[PDB]
């Protein structure tokens, strides 16, 4: 591995867009995962067995 | 693996788009996910057996 | 490894936009995650077996 | 000649661009003009009969 | 001539751009001339018979 | 000539950009001009029969 002159990009996340206006908005939850914001994961390495990477509303119940 | 004058991208995600307006919304949720928001993920090297890569409303009960 | 004059970027997040103009929002819960703010994770390594990364609005009940 | 709430340009140059990358070059010269810049000239009167206005790589030998 | 609330630009050159990575170059000369630089000339008024305005690499050898 | 709440701009140069990196350069010369920095001339009047304004890279051998 070796890069002479060169421009790279690993695991990026750029230039995303939301706006709102009048967004009524209701949520009822009973022992479970809700998300409502914007998520943006960007990453490089992940190494293991069994791993989760990037993992967003959730529930994990073994 | 070597780059002379080379401009790489890898595992990005740019320029998503989305507006809100006027958007009611209701959500009744029992044990179990719901998302909402926007999701981005952006890798570049994910190792391991029985691994889980970039999950999004996840329900998981072994 | 060795670089010689480039520009390289791992694991970034940028130019992430949002706004928020009349925006009602009601949330209830009970024992569970709610998220509503706007996540932004960039990481560059993760290593262990079983490990979790960029978990956001996550629920564990093993 | 009046100007009421106006907005004049003249003889203007702007936003010229131009980049360089790994750009080998080889130039040889015997009592000659040889250019390779970036040239902008910009004005906005000259008078003078025989007169030479914005000359770029010029020879003259009368 | 008179101005009364207006916005004049006479003989301006704004906003050029160049950007140089790994430009190998060479130049040879004998007696002559060779311009490589950015020249950007703005005037505004020149008079004179014969006169020369905005000369880059010139040679004159009457 | 009279002005009344104007902005006039006679004879400017401004925003001009050069950026280098790694730039070999080899420059021979006999007897001859060269030139390889950003010139940038900016004047307002000049006169006088056969002058010579903004001059860059001259040989003058009459």
């Amino acid at each position: 591995v070796l890069y002479v002159g060169s421009k790279t990009k690993e695991g990026v996340v750029h230039d995303v867009t939301t706006v709102a206006e009048w967004t009524k908005e209701q949520v009822t939850n009973v022992g479970g995962a809700v998300v409502t914001g914007v998520t943006a994961v960007a990453q490089k390495t992940v190494e293991g067995a069994g791993s989760i990477a990037a993992a967003t509303g959730f529930v994990k119940k073994d």
